[PDB]
């Protein structure tokens, strides 16, 4: 049962050199699992997923095609941070679509396009508040990439409970937050993911459908990790689905290990749920 | 002249919010200009050219063929730091040639190609004396981008006088330091970086056969970019060649202003030199 599966996780946990935090909440049936969900997560890229939903819900709103094109600067296409995009254009200055670049920081992880578009929904403050607004409480979005690029600690100001994650995870699966044609399409988004192939996904069945977002940190002088995190919504083989969300938080750990965390973990998970 | 010529960047660089070093050597022709030289301006990524030297002296002098492959490790592919490699191979744990991972760090900056070099020819102080024994003093090789990273100040024990670059740059171009054949590859290599287009090249009739390696920092919370580079050997209308050796250092100027330094330096000294 749950608690049994709840107490192997802490177990798990006792020799791993990180605090994790674990939320599973299933979207057509009731199960439902928190470990150490009392604490508050950095999110890293995984926020990306929320400022998407932002972002698709000002265009259903504003009936604006997310084929439409923002012209993208040179000079918002940073260097020397993660960005797909980047190295396709590394001259900017031309005209991209809303879809091309919710792809690429969705899917991809862009750093450049997460700060493209919260310029285009109008900051921080409007993807918090518009979370917020969907009655998911325990979220907090302050920082840009940019922004967290600038100062080690500006990254726990992005923070979450897991069990929040979940929450929003299943109202966005159930398709209760966007137009049904946006919410087809961030789905999609987030099944094409491809980074953190090893973590939600590592150690699933091969071809099993993950649609999810990853967020990762740096590492301090004092050997610690922030964090390393993957959110998703995974498909059984009966065709119902879970969300999940892991964050493995102030890791002493090296990047194997803390990978490694999110695919046992969910590993456990699945092999209960199809059991 | 050269005296004039100095005078004119000095001028151009008073209104600067920036601490900007400047050094061009003449290949063939005994050509000789210095700005700021005495610092000791941060590299960043324009050590990945000092890299591929020590690298490609390594498979040289071991008879190694560029061919020959490594494996990659996921584990040698960090995330959330700049990486075309790693979104063109996101599950790692594959075999890359040292021309694919050399190209790529090189030409396209990849950190984590960096990174990979780095251990495989010895460490950060394996390079550092390989330089030190060319005969250019004035180089201090001591970080792996993964260390800099870690900490703000870690970048500074990457640094360099301009002209050691541009003396470096010309024991290369005279194809003093490598095998013949290493040599085309890395300048091949140089002039297909597709980095910093509006740096080096960004003033430049359309065209110009331009060399070079980038670099760039980010940027702390008091607004401080501590780099922004681009360093290379041009080709003159007259099939001729100069080093140059630009880095914007310390500097509170956004991003389009850091790049333009650059860019309008090199154009002074290409005016002079093609008149
Ligand atoms: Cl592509
Ligand atoms: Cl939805
Ligand atoms: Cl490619
Ligand atoms: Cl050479
Ligand atoms: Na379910
Ligand atoms: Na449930
Ligand atoms: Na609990
Ligand atoms: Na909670
Ligand atoms: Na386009
Ligand atoms: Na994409
Ligand atoms: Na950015
Ligand atoms: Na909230
Ligand atoms: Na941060
Ligand atoms: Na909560
Ligand atoms: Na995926
Ligand atoms: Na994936
Ligand atoms: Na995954
Ligand atoms: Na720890
Ligand atoms: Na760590
Ligand atoms: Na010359
Ligand atoms: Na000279
Ligand atoms: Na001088
Ligand atoms: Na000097
Ligand atoms: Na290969
Ligand atoms: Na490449
Ligand atoms: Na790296
Ligand atoms: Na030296
Ligand atoms: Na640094
Ligand atoms: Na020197
Ligand atoms: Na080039
Ligand atoms: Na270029
Ligand atoms: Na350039
Ligand atoms: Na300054
Ligand atoms: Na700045």
């Amino acid at each position: 049962g749950t608690d049994s599966l709840k107490n192997s996780i802490e177990k798990y946990l006792k020799d791993k050199k990180a605090k994790v935090g674990v939320a599973v909440l299933g979207i057509e049936d009731n199960f439902k699992l928190n470990v150490n969900e009392k604490h508050h997560y950095p999110m890293q890229s995984t926020y990306k997923f929320h400022l998407a939903l932002a972002v698709l819900d000002k265009l259903d709103k504003e009936n604006i095609s997310v084929d439409k094109k923002l012209f993208v600067k040179k000079s918002d296409l940073q260097p020397n941070t993660w960005s797909p995009l980047k190295d396709k254009y590394p001259n900017g200055n031309l005209e991209l679509s809303f879809s091309e670049i919710i792809k690429s920081t969705v899917s991809h992880s862009d750093n450049n396009g997460c700060d493209i578009l919260f310029r285009f929904v109008g900051g921080t403050n409007k993807v918090h508040n518009f979370i917020s607004k969907l009655g998911v409480k325990n979220i907090s979005i302050k920082a840009t990439e940019e922004e967290m690029h600038k100062a080690w600690n500006v990254q726990y100001t992005n923070w979450t409970t897991p069990d929040a994650t979940v929450q929003l995870l299943k109202k966005f699966y159930k398709n209760e937050i966007l137009s049904k044609n946006s919410y087809d399409f961030l789905l999609n988004t987030m099944i094409e993911t491809t980074t953190g192939p090893k973590r939600l996904k590592g150690l699933l069945p091969d071809g099993t459908v993950v649609a999810h977002k990853t967020g990762s940190s740096d590492t301090n002088n004092k050997g610690i990790t922030a964090a390393t995190n993957d959110i998703g919504i995974i498909t059984l083989p009966n065709g119902k689905h879970f969300a999940i969300a892991v964050y493995v938080s102030d890791s002493s750990e090296k990047s194997d290990v803390n990978e490694k965390i999110i695919a046992e973990i969910c590993k456990s998970v699945w092999d209960y749920l199809v059991k």
